[PDB]
């Protein structure tokens, strides 16, 4: 509950090291996407 929270929550990025998950997960599997397919479809 805010009020006391002051500066603890972070409004888009709360905590944001929990959030490491999807950063190296997003990062990642979406390279995977970029990497197989268009290095095999031309560009597109």
């Amino acid at each position: 509950g805010p009020g006391s929270e002051d500066d603890d929550i972070d409004l888009f990025g709360s905590d944001n090291e929990e959030e490491d998950k999807e950063a190296a997960q997003l990062r990642e599997e979406r390279l995977r996407q970029y990497a197989e397919k268009k290095a095999k479809k031309p560009a597109l």
